[PDB]
């Protein structure tokens, strides 16, 4: 009997994870929001008929991070086995705005479905997993950075997710909950958010290619990141489950890369070969085979307080796990692009 | 100068609410809730280049109806001459479970944005709407329903919803604050939530037609309602603030009609004629044409405490605003059924 | 098998009705807020140094509540927790709102999610500000309500959902529908204890004036002691019915102020108008009371008289203790309190 | 201009705070919770120059209002549900008072229009140690904290950090380590130990129960370390500092150096939950164990090191672990003996 319930379902993580665990035989139950128009569309076909929306193996459940009651209802009748935390407000630089809302859902929130799980009786038969991140590393104290590097946190999003690290702790220590933190560093894909840098770059290469766009707007280009595929760092949380221990690990790429070296690769998926000009808020990224300027830069795409570089060293996670990244840097763009020029081809209010 | 505010313009309201005030020559500022997918579906058409998605004279802005600093920090920069509070959590059976997250938005939410009124300074200077609501008549006291009905919430909603009127009142009375509470009954439209009975039955009727659906489930067939149409409602909305004095309205059609009607004229659009057979949970609706079964009862989509019947008289605001409703029910019901029909043959899982 | 939990058993009614109940030999639990100072005062004298039972916790923490309710297991829930004080209302509005009104949809929820709905049977603290403007005089159950004040707004919504719980789920449910209720333990903030204190400090030469706010408002006073046995009997009925519980007899804050004088052996004159208004003291000259606009609510709360036929007659409750009884009372009180320590 | 806004001023330190300020010339502003009785009993002396307003620190629109209607030019955040066993039980309300509420400070400072001209002082603590990653603990020693309080005080710490770092607001950590004194509130153990001495010395109560006897602190004297947060917000940078006395001392001490102030002389006997306290002299058991009083979660010892704040503020503590004992016990003697209901 493996029954699995997922906060955070609708989202990238959330997808690829369901149809992981329901090949594996799980019976999968998700969190959903409840929202004035559709918020399904990455679990849509994960239904036992999609056209009339009749469940199988995949059961959904109204819900909210910050309603107590509700989450000791749910956990209460489904009763669990693994518990992923997915839930939360993800993005960075709308952290920063809604500060207050980002610390109830992405730390608060992560203790009221800790005490859920006491409540209900099962502090000593579940097991839970806490989608950390690679953002508590912040200034980097290390280079590359590991599961001994000091935290740093650098925004409201690195602040809340701090403590939900740290309360996660205090019940595997307080209770003897076996519950773990995945030191997850970028993971992007097809089904990646619209506004993170990725996906933004992706999408407007590809309305660019097909004419209906001319420019696009970034904040800083020289930020470095380690970028990994999603589907491949879901399998990392279910192989931490499944560890003797409960243990913490960090899960990453080892290779680094620019924003600027992103938008230069995908643009060279579409023929065009990207020429920087000018400098700070007046850079812009031209075409040379044309002259036409694609890229401009923006100060309200930059943020406050900056993460200027990550790279993680998941040597732990190899050793212990067995776990390794499949996909790396120049597939991921590829990919991207590929996939963006059809969904825009196709339906050009994508 | 006029400068709306709209708290929900990613709902049904929101949205034909804000193409109404463009085209009265209004700037319009809209709170979203931040998303892991798209949720403006509903205005994307309102931006000045929709394939590329930049904005004209809508613009919107990230926020929550329970972050207190958000509200304050987007009135503050918007200064809006008006302001319709039509965000909530607004379905009544999900009320039943999500009771604390609803009493939190719908309610406490409403003393928050008018607290933020008056923090910025603008108690004298802003104009204030209130979704008000039939819900509020619940078990009612008087057929039919008019401002001086009392009250007798039966819901979650219905209780919050109550809050959200009487400090409206409050803050009227108070501090002279041009606030108003419009008591809408129900209103539908093709943008209608798929999980509201209408659009649910239209939704239905069409995948039925298509041949892609057998039979589906509803709950009390014999509730009843006065439908009008949302395009007609959002009009009232705005008369009530252009209006010399601040007072409450009913805002309806007059016109009673049961979810069981409801049904029979949606299937007469798709050629079939519905007869009934049975009683309670076990009645079901057959086409007399074929012999085939299409509606069958579920207990699991009654509420603990129902609504039986709502009827609306509006004479206070024919005489004050000359508002009438131009959408009947035979015409809703046909819209609804047509636009569904036209929806599903291009997309199976709508 | 008689257990009683009560929030706000650190207040005045929460004190009297933890007495009355451990007389009739219940286990009587507590919920009491964390405080950086002792705020045990009104029930230190109850512990064994027994049979009360105290437990920290608030309103706005639903873990805490479960994990209380579930210890416990109350046969009796009397929810009288609250920020009580209409004027602080308008300054905490949001506060007032999460505890009075949000606060007493989290412990509904914790009766459900700790299966007790069909065992437990839950008192509800309404409150006759509900009847802020009023056409009907007196006031009974089928008066309609129209609230005046952020805490009238969050009580109505308290109200409301007991009834919710009530109709859906078969709760045993109640509101009392409470008119004021005073004593010598009653808040100083409130104007009864504001009053009577104010007039001992000036008879032991402790005090010279003091500033009022409205002091034409009406009101229909009785004493907690009373109201609390009221409580009990409505949990005792058959059925679940809402009850109003009152004197009867309305007085004015004026007459208050007159009243208590007279206790100290001297005759207010009234003089002026409006926020400029004195009482002075017609055998000495002094001037004694004065009035100041910083005390005004917003929207007043004009008059409140409540008729408490159907409570006689389904419950055999009636009050004991009257307006001037209760002005002695409370005023020979704070007289032999400030006497005892001038800083209490 | 000098103008103080102080969270938690009914509180202990708040208490001594207040005093300071105001023989400094300062106009102080509190932030006061409402209670259905008396709750300003350590500071009802000072009533002039102290102004007290209603509020709480889970309701936004109080904050605002208060700091825009005050426009202080330094504020102290004291307020918090302060008692580490309590927050295991409270959890939630504490990381919404302790956490959240810090953020809303800040945040009203911000809306207000305040960043470039407030000086902000968070209530920081060591109890950011918890299970220790080193001896004794410095600024750079690494935070391992150990309960619900402990995890809501790192991160009131790190969105003080980020304001300072994105905004330029002058905030400042004080990391400070145990400190009590005659105003300490009964619940912690320091003042458990010296009402319940004083009251056997006065034939008022004969035994009294502990939790964990051999945990170990550091523990100083209020007055002095509020001192010590003036100092931080008039130093030419924010920087965060642990204020200590650097000297170590068990629970077991405490109670025996209590005991020898009134005449007496405790020899233990018994091991765990069965151990006991007996008077040499007498015979007589006067301290039991009850294993109510543990913590899921124990920070067995805190020894913090203060070179840096005598280097750049020049601060020392006054008082030391054998004064303080003394000056608590003689202290609730006289209370007790002038109210023996106190
Ligand atoms: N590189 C990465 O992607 C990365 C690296 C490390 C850690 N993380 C963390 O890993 C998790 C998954 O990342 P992701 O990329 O899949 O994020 P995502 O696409 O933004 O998905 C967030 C999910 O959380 C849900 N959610 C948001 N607020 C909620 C609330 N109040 N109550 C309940 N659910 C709520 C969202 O629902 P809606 O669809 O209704 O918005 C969505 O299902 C997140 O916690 C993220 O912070 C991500
Ligand atoms: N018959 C009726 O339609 C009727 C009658 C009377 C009154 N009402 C009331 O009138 C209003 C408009 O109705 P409708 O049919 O347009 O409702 P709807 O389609 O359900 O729209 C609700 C809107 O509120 C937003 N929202 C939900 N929770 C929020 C939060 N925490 N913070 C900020 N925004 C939030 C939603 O955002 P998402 O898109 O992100 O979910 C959406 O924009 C509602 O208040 C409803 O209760 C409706
Ligand atoms: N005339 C009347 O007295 C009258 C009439 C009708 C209705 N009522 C209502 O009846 C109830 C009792 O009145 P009263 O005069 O006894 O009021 P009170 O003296 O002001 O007592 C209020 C009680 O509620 C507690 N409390 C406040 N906030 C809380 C929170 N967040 N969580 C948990 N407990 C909290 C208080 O604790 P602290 O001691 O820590 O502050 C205190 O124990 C109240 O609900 C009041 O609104 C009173
Ligand atoms: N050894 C130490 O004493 C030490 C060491 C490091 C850090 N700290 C921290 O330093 C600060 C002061 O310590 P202390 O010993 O003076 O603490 P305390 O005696 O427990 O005082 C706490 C203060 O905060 C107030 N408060 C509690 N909850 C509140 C809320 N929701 N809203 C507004 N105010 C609230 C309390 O009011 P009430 O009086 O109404 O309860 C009281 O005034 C605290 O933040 C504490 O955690 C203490
Ligand atoms: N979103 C965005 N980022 C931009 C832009 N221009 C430059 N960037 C820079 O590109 C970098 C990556 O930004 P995001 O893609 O938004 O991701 P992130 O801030 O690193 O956060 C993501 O990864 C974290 C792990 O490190 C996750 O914890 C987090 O939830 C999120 O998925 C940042 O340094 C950002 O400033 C732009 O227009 N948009
Ligand atoms: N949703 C739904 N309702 C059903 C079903 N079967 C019967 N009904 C009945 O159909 C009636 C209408 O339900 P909804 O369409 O969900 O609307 P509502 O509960 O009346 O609430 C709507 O109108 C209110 C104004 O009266 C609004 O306040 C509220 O937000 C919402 O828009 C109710 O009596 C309901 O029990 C079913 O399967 N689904
Ligand atoms: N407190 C106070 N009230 C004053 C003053 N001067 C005049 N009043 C007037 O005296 C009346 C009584 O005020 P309170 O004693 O504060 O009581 P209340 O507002 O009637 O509220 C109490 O009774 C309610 C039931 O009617 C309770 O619901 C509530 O919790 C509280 O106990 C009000 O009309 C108030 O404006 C003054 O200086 N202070
Ligand atoms: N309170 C208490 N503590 C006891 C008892 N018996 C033993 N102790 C032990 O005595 C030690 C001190 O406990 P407290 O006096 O409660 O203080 P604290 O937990 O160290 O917390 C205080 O200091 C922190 C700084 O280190 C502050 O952050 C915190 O707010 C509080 O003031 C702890 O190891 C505790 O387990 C008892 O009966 N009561």
């Amino acid at each position: 009997r493996n029954v699995a319930l997922i906060t955070g379902i609708t989202g990238q993580d959330g997808s690829y994870l369901a149809e992981f665990l329901l090949e594996k035989g799980y019976e999968v139950h998700g969190i959903v929001r409840r929202s004035s128009s559709f918020n399904t569309g990455r679990i849509e076909h994960l239904y036992k008929n999609p056209q009339a929306h009749i469940e199988g193996n995949m059961k959904l459940h109204y819900g909210d991070l910050t309603d107590s009651t509700c989450l000791v209802k749910i956990i209460n009748e489904v009763k669990p086995t693994e518990i992923y935390n997915l839930g939360a407000q993800s993005h960075v630089k709308i952290s920063f705005d809604l500060a207050e809302y980002t610390a109830d859902v992405d730390g608060v929130g992560t203790l009221r479905l800790l005490d859920a799980v006491k409540t209900c009786g099962l502090i000593n038969s579940v097991k839970f997993y806490q989608a950390s991140t690679s953002q508590l590393y912040g200034k980097v104290q290390e280079i590359p950075q590991k599961e001994t590097t000091p935290f740093y946190p650098r925004s409201p999003y690195g602040a809340a997710k701090l403590y939900a690290y740290w309360i996660v702790v205090n019940f595997r220590e307080a209770y003897n909950l076996f519950a773990v933190n995945g030191i997850l560093f970028n993971h992007e894909s097809p089904r990646r958010g619209a506004n993170f840098v990725t996906r933004k770059i992706s999408r407007s290469v590809a309305k660019i290619y097909l004419g209906q766009l001319e420019c696009f707007s970034l904040g800083n280009l020289d930020a470095k990141r380690d970028w990994g595929h999603a589907k491949d760092y879901v399998e990392a949380m279910w192989l931490m489950l499944q560890n003797d221990e409960p243990e913490d690990f960090v899960i990453a790429t080892g290779e680094v890369h620019s924003v600027r070296e992103f938008v230069e690769k995908s643009f060279l998926h579409i023929g065009k070969t990207i020429v920087w000009e000018g400098k700070n808020e007046n850079e812009v990224g031209r075409c040379k085979e044309t002259g036409k300027v694609h890229v401009t830069v923006d100060l309200k795409y930059y943020r406050p307080t900056e993460v200027d570089f990550l790279q993680g060293d998941c040597t732990k996670a190899k050793q212990k796990l067995n776990w390794k990244p499949r996909v790396a840097f120049d597939e991921l763009v590829r990919e991207m692009v590929h996939a963006d020029v059809e969904l825009m081809r196709t339906n050009p209010n994508a």
